[PDB]
């Protein structure tokens, strides 16, 4: 079998991109977030606290035939940015674009923080990193992948992100159509649950490429790229007036500037990020302070490859006996 679903960035920034998931018989089809950087599958629900929902779909097993209690199972998850949320578990037929679970783990959020709530177009989140990450106690459930694995024609699913527009998760085929030159795997350490790898290094602009290992995770559910100090620096030197904001929470950068590319590797293979990529607009409303795309990872304690690296490849997460990652231009 295979899928394939339409991934849609949620606004004008790229903030996050949302994909509908079919949930339940009848469907019940939610926009959910896809996250390579989690394993929870969880939504908003008919039994999310009524105050913590401001115009989300929301899921009701009680109109699904196929939804069952998964009973005595709990869940409670918390995000790097310091979102959380919490609930019980059903299991449920789940199906993205054409692929169908049968058995899947549906973690029904009673609670949710602030950030979900606020954010009406986002109905919960499809986790795809590795299973052992996700939250299900006593019993951990599967990812929506992991159950889909056996069934693929291949063990695979692919992200191709679109910069300011929508892109495209297959699962189980890789489309040949959809990059350019080839493709260049490297390989990943699942220890910490993550898409764990290891970029060979990186450029800014025009200038050289500083050869260098940056263990990072390709996390699709993150918005930004998170690099070592050293390197962001290196970026930012290169675009008159950026600095590094406290009160702001990063590295902004004057709204009338030019930024240059971002080079990351892949093997011997280079990732060009264009600067328009690394954009993030204003920082409030009408300020000619524009937030930057690539910040430090300082304090987070671990590198991250989010959308801004991501969308700019086509990416392949081969869930192999050994895992890999694959990337290509497009
Ligand atoms: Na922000």
């Amino acid at each position: 079998s295979t899928g394939s679903a339409t991934t849609t960035p949620i606004d004008s920034l790229d903030d996050a991109y949302i994909t509908p998931v079919q949930i339940g018989t009848p469907a019940q089809t939610l926009n959910l977030d896809f996250d390579t950087g989690s394993s929870d599958l969880w939504v908003f629900s008919s039994e999310t606290t009524a105050s913590e929902v401001d115009g989300q779909t929301i899921y009701t097993p009680s109109k699904s035939t196929t939804a069952k209690l998964l009973s005595g199972a709990t869940w409670s998850i918390s995000y790097g940015d310091g979102s959380s949320s919490s609930g019980d578990v059903y299991t449920d037929t789940v199906s993205v674009g054409g692929l169908t679970v049968t058995g899947q783990a549906v973690e029904s959020a009673k609670k949710v923080s602030s950030s979900f709530t606020e954010d009406s177009t986002i109905d919960g989140l499809l986790g795809l990193a590795f299973s052992t990450l996700n939250t299900v106690s006593p019993t951990q459930q599967k990812t929506f992948f992991d159950n889909a694995k056996a069934s693929l024609d291949s063990p695979v699913f692919t992200a191709d992100l679109g910069y300011h527009a929508p892109g495209t998760y297959n699962f189980g085929f890789i489309d040949t159509t959809a990059y350019t030159g080839s493709i260049t795997y490297t390989a990943v350490s699942t220890k910490q649950g993550f898409w764990e790898w290891t970029s060979t290094g990186y450029a800014v602009g025009s200038g050289t490429f500083k050869s260098t290992s940056i263990d990072g995770i390709a996390d699709t559910g993150t918005t930004l790229l998170y690099l070592p100090a050293t390197v962001v620096s290196a970026y930012w030197a290169q675009v008159s007036g950026a600095k590094s904001s406290s009160s702001v929470g990063g590295y902004v950068f004057p709204c009338s500037a030019t930024l240059p590319s971002f080079t990351f590797g892949v093997g011997s293979a280079r990732i060009v990020i264009p600067g328009d990529y690394i954009d993030f607009g204003p920082i409030s409303t009408g300020s000619s302070s524009c937030f930057g795309g690539i910040q430090s990872s300082a304090g987070i304690g671990i590198n991250i490859f989010g959308d801004v690296a991501l969308k700019a490849a086509f990416v392949v997460f081969n869930g192999a006996t050994t895992p890999t990652l694959g990337f290509a231009s497009k």
